[PDB]
C-alpha cells in the first residue's frame, strides 16, 4: 500500500530547528550557554538510559565522568571514588614522581581479585581484567618526565594524559612517540586542543583520546593573557567531528557548569566530560576544608597560577581562589547521572551513543538563544526564591 | 569499544552534494536536466531491485509506468499492453461515453478468472480481485460527465482520472466529492496540478492520487500561450513533498524523454510516470503508421489542439505532430525497466521506495549541471556515431 | 615520489576558523574582547621570538612598546625607563617649549658615547649612531608649534609625533609639509587616524608612521560626545592593511588593558603598541603618589579633560581620574615582554614579523566570541580569587 | 593630462565603512549607541559650521533644538529662552486653554518691534516678520482641541503640533484637515510617527513637519506595555528618508541624551531634535527645585503618567520621577552648540545641509559597535574619575 510504500516507514516529521552542523557554521563563536536542544520523541523511562562511554580506543567506562588532574581536585581518594561510581581520575603531577607512583598504587590496591601481593555496593564501579580499579596519571613533556612516566608503568596506570596547555608541539609529539614505542599497551591522552588541525598533527602521532579545551576553565585567564583559545562548545564540536573519521574518542575539558552543560557536551560529540570546580571542595578532594564568614569552602587553584608553580619570569595563566562545599562524591555523582539520563529522556535517545548518532545524522535538533532568551531561561521575576538541585 | 561507542555503527560518510531540500530551495526554476544525482554505494545486483509502486492510496503496481489519456497514445490496445507489462493505461474521452465504456470492457475482458459472463508469461501483470486486468479512465469536469462515468463504473473501470489543465477548480472539486459520494470504492485522481495550494485544495476534496505537471508536455503550448505553469522537476518535488504528507502518491505528467528522466522523477517523489509522446509510434497506439520521407512515424497530438477540439472562437493549448515509430511496447517497456534498476543500483537502493527515502532523509545527493555540463554531459567530439539504446 | 609529488610539502592541514580578512568583512564593528587567535603549532622556546618592530620608516626598536605622550604619563624619567627597557617614550607638550626641549636633553644625555660637551645592564636599549638613547616629542598643529619644533630639533629629538584627536585635517597636512621640507631628516608620525581615507591623505603628505585609534582611549568620552570614532580592532585592521602597502608602520594606540590586547594589536597589523594607563601609576610617571582609602593611586587624566586644557566655551573630550598604582616599570616590561613571547609561541611564530606575516597569509586564523563566551573566557564559577599576574 | 582626464577631480578615496543605507537595510533594530560616524576630512574651524535648520515647511530656526510639550519642561519661560537660544518651545497643554494661550501671549510679547498694543544680545534669536519670538503649541485630537486652537490662534501661535503617541489615525487626520482649511496660513506638525507608512498617511493629509519617535522616550514605558514602538535610530532614518521625497522636515524625539545624540539623529535624516529629560530641571524648566539626600534635583514626568492623566480605567504610559539640576538654559544650550558644531568638524561638513547631503550621497560612513565596543567607547580602566563636559 501507499502509506508504506511512498517512503517506506519514514514519515513527515516536520522540519523545525538547526542541524548542529548548520549551527557551528554560522562562525559565531558559541559556548554552552548559547543553545538549547530541541525535545524529541520519547517511548521509555529515564532509568533505561544507557550512559556507556569510551575513554580512550580500548578504556571504556559506564559513566562519563572524569575527575582533572589538578593539584586541588584529584589525589588516590578522588580517584577511588570516581572508579567505585562508574567513572575515573587521573592524578596530578605537581608533586614527586614517588608520591605519584604511591597514590597510582593506592588506587590500584583498593579492590583485588587474586591478591598476588566490594562488587555489589558499586555495581557501576570499572575494572580491569584482574578485578582493580582503573586510574590514570598526569605527565609533562619534559625530559625528567620520562623517569617519572616509567615509575608509573611500574605502580599499573592504565591511562596517561599529557598535560599541557597547548599540545601541538614538537615536545609532545615527540613523548607520544617514545610512549608508544617504550610501553606499547599504555594508552595515552593527548592535549589540549581546541582547533581540527592541532588534532590531525596528535593523531597523526598515535594518541588513543584528545582532551579538548583551552581558557575555558573556571580557574584560566589563558585568553585574557595569552589572547588565545577559543569557544569551549564550538570547540568540542569541530575537534570531534574531526576525531570521529578515525576512532578517537574526545575528552571534553573546562567550563562545565551544571548537568545541563555535560549534557551539551556530549551532544556535540564528546565522550566523555572532565571536571575541575565542580568536584573541587567535595569530601574527597584534596585539602582540609576551612570557613570564610560562617562558608564552608575548599582550596581550588589553576595548575598556572603562581602559587601552583610555586612549588626567572612567570607569566601566570590561572588564578588561585575558594568554592563552596559540595559534600561527598558518593552523593553527588548520582545526582549528575539522573540529570545526564533525564536529559537524554527529552531529547529522545536510549544511550549517549544514540545521542551522538541522531547529530551527526542531524535527526537532532538545535537553537540558538540570545541574551534575552538566556534570561528568560533562568530564573526571573521572583522575589526571593531557594535553589535545591537534589 | 570506542570504534563502536562514539557514534554507533554511522560512520564517517564524508558530506559531498546537495540534499533535494537543498536544491530546491534555491528558486531556480529547474527541469530533469538540470541536474544529477550521484552515485552511492554497490552491494547487490540490478536484477534485485523492486519497483513495485503505489498508484493510488489503494491500487499498487508491479511498475511505476502509465500510458496516458490521449487519443492518440492510449486505447484498449495499449492498455491490455502496459498491464501486461506491470503498468496501467487510461483510456481517453474524446470519444463518445459508449466507445469509451466498450474500451474498458475489453480491456477488462482480456484475462478472466471465473468467468461469469496468459498469467505465467506476463509475471508482472497487475490484477484485480477477480483475476482481471486493471484500467484506468479520463473523463472531464462538466455535467454529462457524470452520465460518462456512470457507464465507466458500469464497466468496471478501477481508477478515474479527472483530467483537466488546471485542477485547482471548483467543477473538478464538485465533481470530486459528486464521485465520492456515489461510487465511495472508485478512485479518484486529481490533477493537474504543480504547486502545494492546488494540492491541498484537492486532498482536502479526497482525492487518491494527484497528476502532476502544466505545460511541460512535449505537444504543449500552454506556456507561452498562458504565461502559466511551473518547470516539472520542481513541480513534482514540491506536490509530491506536499501530499505525501498525507499519503497520497502523486503522478508525474510531463515531458519525460528518456529513463534519466523517468529516474529522475521517481528519485523527486513521484510515485509514478505517466508518458505521452514516449509511447507514441508503438504498435499498440492507436491510429495507423505512415511514411513520410523514408520515416515510418505515426500521429501524435495534444488533447488541447485545435484538431483534438474539432472532434465561438477556440485557444489552442497543443500541437498537432508526428513521433517515430518505436516498435512494440512488449519489447520497450522491458527496456524502461531495465534501465530504471540500473539507475537504482548506480545510486545505491535496493527498490524505489528506498529511492525515497533516502532522499527525503537527506542521503540521496544532487549537483547542478551548467550548460556546459549539460553539453558535457551528452555525446560530443565525435565525427559522427550512431546511438543503440538497446 | 607521490607523498612529495601531489602538492609537495605543503600538507593537507584541516581549515578550521577564519581568516583576519573573513574576520573584518563582516562589518560588525569589533573591538579586541570579541575575538580570540587560534593555536597553531610549537617547535621553539618562548626565549626565542623576537620582537624586533618598526617604529616610523627607519628607526627600529627591540620592543614593540611606546609609552603616551600625556601630561600624566611621559616625562623624562618615563622616557629614559622605556628607552632602556628596549621601547621608546614621546614627551608632552602640555608645557612651555623650553620645559619640552629640556626634557629632550635630559633624555639625550642619560647614555653618551663620546661626550664632546649603562650597555650590559639593559640589553635591549634601543640607541642612535652616536650611543644615545632616542626620544619622542609631541607638537601640535597650531602656529607656535613651528617654534616649539625648532627648539626640539635643536634638543636633538629623533621622531616627533604630531598630536590630534582627528588627524586628517588641512593644518596636519601642511605642518607635515612644513618639517618634511625643513627637517629632511626627521622622522613624523601622522594621526590620529582611524580610515583608510584618512591614512591615503597622512600618507600622500608624507609621514613615516600612523598613529591609530579615536576614541578607544580609557580617559576618552570622545565616542559619546562627539559620535565619532571606531572600535579599535577593526580600526587597526583597515589602517594598518592600507599602510603596508606603502611600507608605513601603524603604531595601535588606546584602549590596551592587558597583554593579551598587546598581542592582538599586534596581530592585526599593528607594528608598535601604545599605551596610557597601562603605564599611568607606575613609579616613572610623572606626579606624586596619593592614598584614597588605603590604597595607593596616581593621577591619570585625558589632554582633552578641562583641567588638561586649562593650563570661549571649552568642549572636553576627556576626563580626570586615577590608577591604581603598579610599581616600577623596570619590573612591569619585562612582564609585557614574557607575555608577548608567550602569545606568540601559542599561536606558533617565531617573531612579530612571523605573526604578521602569516596573518596576511591567511594561515593565522581567528574566531568570533559571543557575550557567554567572553564570560567563559574570563574568570566563572569561584567564591573568591586572587589574581597575580606576575 | 591623465591625472584630470581619468575620473574628473575626484580621486581615488578608499572605500571603508557602510553606508546609512547600507546600515540600515540589516534589519537589526539599531538605536544611538550602537553605531558611530566615521571621520571625514577637515578644511575649516569649528566655529564656521552653520546650523541653521528647518523646522517646518516654512519655519527656520538658527539651532535644531526644540524643547518638548510636557508639563515639567515647556512653559512660557522655556519657550523664551529657547527662542533667544535660536531654537522653539512648544508650549504643553496639560492646562486650560486659557491658561495655554496667556502662556503664548507671553512669549509672543517678551520682545517687539513696532508696538501695536534686545536683540543684539542674543544673535542667534528667531523672529517672525514683526520682530516677535516664535511660538509653538500642542494640541489633543478631540473635539474641544478645536476650541483650543482657536485661543491659541488669536493667542497668535506660529505652529501647533498634533500631541499623540500614535499620529496615524482618522482623528488626527481630521484634525489635521480642519485646521488647514480654517487656519491657511498656519504651520502643523503631525505625529508621533515611527514607519513610512505612517509618515505617507500624515503627509497625504498635509502636514508640514512630522514628530518622529515611540516609546524611546526616557519617562516612557509603552513599548514594555503595548509591545508597539520602534528603535529611535532606525526609526528617525526610515521617516526621514521617505518624508524628504515630498520635503517634509523631521523632529527627531525621545530618547537623546548627550550631544553625540543629537548628532546622530541630525546625521541621519532629523532637521531638528526634541529634547525632554534633558532639558528637564533646567532654571527656566516649571516647577520648583528641592533637594533629596543632599542631592538638588526637579521633577520629571510622562504626559501618560498617571498624575499626568489625573489633572474608568487608565493604562499608564509613562512614570513620573525627577532627573538632577542642568543650570540655566542660557549656559546648556551653548554647549550643546558647540558639541554639535565640533562633531561636525569632526565628520567634514560645513553645515547640517551638507551633512545629510553626504549622507544621502553614501559620502558619510557609518560603523556598527559590539557590547564590547560600546564599553570601550565608555570610560574604562580607572578607579574612580570626574565628568566635567563643560
Ligand atoms: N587547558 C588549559 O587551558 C590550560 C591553560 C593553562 C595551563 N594549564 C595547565 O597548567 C599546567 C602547565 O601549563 P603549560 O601548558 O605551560 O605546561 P608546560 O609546562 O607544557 O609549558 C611550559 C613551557 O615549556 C615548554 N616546553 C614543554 N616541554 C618542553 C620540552 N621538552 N623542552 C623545552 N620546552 C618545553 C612549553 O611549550 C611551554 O612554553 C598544565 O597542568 C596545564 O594542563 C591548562
Ligand atoms: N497538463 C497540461 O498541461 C494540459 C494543458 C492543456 C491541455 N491539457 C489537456 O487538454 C484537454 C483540455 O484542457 P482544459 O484543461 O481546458 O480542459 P477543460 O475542458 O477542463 O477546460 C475547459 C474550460 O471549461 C471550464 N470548465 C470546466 N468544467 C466546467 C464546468 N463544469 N462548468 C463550467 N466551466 C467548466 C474550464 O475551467 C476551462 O476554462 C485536457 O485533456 C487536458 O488534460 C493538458
Ligand atoms: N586620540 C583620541 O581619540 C583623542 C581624542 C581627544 C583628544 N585627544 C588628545 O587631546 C588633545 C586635544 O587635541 P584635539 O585633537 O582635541 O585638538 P587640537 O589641539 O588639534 O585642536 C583643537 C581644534 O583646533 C583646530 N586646529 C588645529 N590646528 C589648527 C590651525 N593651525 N589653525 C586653526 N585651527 C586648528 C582643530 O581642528 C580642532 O578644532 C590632543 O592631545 C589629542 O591627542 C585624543
Ligand atoms: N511615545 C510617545 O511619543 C508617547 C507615548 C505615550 C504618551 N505620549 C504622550 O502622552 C499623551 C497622551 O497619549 P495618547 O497618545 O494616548 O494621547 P491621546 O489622548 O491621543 O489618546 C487617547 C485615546 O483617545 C483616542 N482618541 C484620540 N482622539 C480621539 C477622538 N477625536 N475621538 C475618539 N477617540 C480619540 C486615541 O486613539 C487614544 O486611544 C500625549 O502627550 C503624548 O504625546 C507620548
Ligand atoms: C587555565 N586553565 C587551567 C589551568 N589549570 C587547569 N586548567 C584547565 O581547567 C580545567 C578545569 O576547569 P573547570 O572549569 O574548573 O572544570 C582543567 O581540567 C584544565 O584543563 C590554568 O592554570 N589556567
Ligand atoms: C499542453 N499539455 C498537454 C496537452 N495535452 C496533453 N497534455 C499533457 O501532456 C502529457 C504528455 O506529454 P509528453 O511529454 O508528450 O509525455 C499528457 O499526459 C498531458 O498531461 C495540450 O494540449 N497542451
Ligand atoms: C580621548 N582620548 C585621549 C585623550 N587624551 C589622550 N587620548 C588618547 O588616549 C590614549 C591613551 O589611552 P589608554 O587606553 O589610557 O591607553 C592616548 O595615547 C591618546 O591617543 C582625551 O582627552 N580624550
Ligand atoms: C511615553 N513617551 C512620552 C510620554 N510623555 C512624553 N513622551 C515622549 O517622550 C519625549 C521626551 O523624551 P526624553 O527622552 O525624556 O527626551 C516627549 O517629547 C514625548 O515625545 C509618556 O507618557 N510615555
Amino acid at each position: 500500500m501507499a502509506d508504506y510504500l511512498i517512503s517506506g516507514g519514514t514519515s513527515y516529521v516536520p522540519d523545525d530547528g538547526l542541524t548542529a552542523q548548520q549551527l557551528f557554521n554560522c562562525g559565531d563563536g558559541l559556548t554552552y550557554n548559547d543553545f538549547l536542544i530541541l525535545p524529541g520523541y520519547i517511548d521509555f523511562t529515564a532509568d533505561q538510559v544507557d550512559l556507556t562511554s569510551a575513554l580512550t580506543k580500548k578504556i571504556t567506562l559506564k559513566t562519563p565522568l572524569v575527575s582533572s588532574p589538578m593539584d586541588t581536585v584529584t589525589e588516590a581518594g578522588m580517584a577511588i571514588a570516581m572508579a567505585l561510581t562508574g567513572g575515573i581520575g587521573f592524578i596530578h603531577h605537581n608533586c614527586t614522581p614517588e608520591f605519584q607512583a604511591n597514590e597510582v598504587r593506592k588506587v590500584k590496591k583498593y579492590e583485588q581479585g587474586f591478591i598476588t601481593d566490594k562488587n555489589r555496593d558499586y555495581p557501576l564501579a570499572s575494572k580491569d581484567a584482574k578485578k582493580q580499579l582503573p586510574c590514570g596519571a598526569a605527565i609533562g613533556t619534559h625530559e625528567d618526565d620520562k623517569y617519572r612516566l616509567d615509575l608509573l608503568a611500574q605502580a599499573g596506570v592504565d591511562v596517561v594524559v599529557l598535560d599541557s596547555s597547548q599540545g601541538n608541539s614538537i615536545f609532545q609529539i615527540n613523548m607520544i612517540k617514545y610512549i608508544k614505542d617504550k610501553y606499547p599497551n599504555l594508552q595515552v591522552i593527548g592535549g589540549n586542543v581546541v582547533t581540527a588541525a592541532q588534532a590531525k598533527n596528535l593523531i597523526d602521532a598515535g594518541v588513543d583520546a584528545l582532551r579538548v579545551g583551552m581558557g575555558s576553565g573556571s580557574i584560566c585567564i589563558t585568553q585574557e593573557v595569552l589572547a588565545c583559545g577559543r569557544p569551549q562548545a564550538t570547540a568540542v564540536y569541530k575537534v570531534s567531528e574531526y576525531a570521529r573519521r578515525f576512532g578517537v574518542p574526545v575528552i571534553a575539558d573546562g567550563g562545565i557548569q551544571n548537568v545541563g552543560h555535560i549534557a551539551k557536551a556530549l551532544a556535540l560529540g564528546a565522550s566523555t566530560v572532565m571536571m575541575g570546580s565542580l568536584l573541587a571542595a567535595t569530601t574527597e578532594a584534596p585539602g582540609e576544608y576551612f570557613f570564610s564568614d560562617g562558608i564552608r569552602l575548599k582550596k581550588y587553584r589553576g595548575m598556572g597560577s603562581l602559587d601552583a608553580m610555586d612549588k626567572k619570569i612567570k607569566v601566570a595563566q590561572g588564578v588561585s581562589g575558594a568554592v563552596q562545599d559540595k559534600g561527598s562524591i558518593h552523593k553527588f555523582v548520582p545526582y549528575l547521572i539522573a540529570g545526564i539520563q533525564h536529559s537524554c529522556q527529552d531529547i529522545g535517545a536510549k544511550s549517549l551513543t544514540q545521542v551522538r548518532a541522531m547529530m551527526y545524522s542531524g535527526e537532532l535538533k538545535f537553537e540558538k538563544r540570545t541574551s534575552s532568551a538566556q534570561v528568560e531561561g533562568g530564573v526571573h521575576s521572583l522575589h526571593s526564591y531557594e535553589k535545591r538541585l537534589f
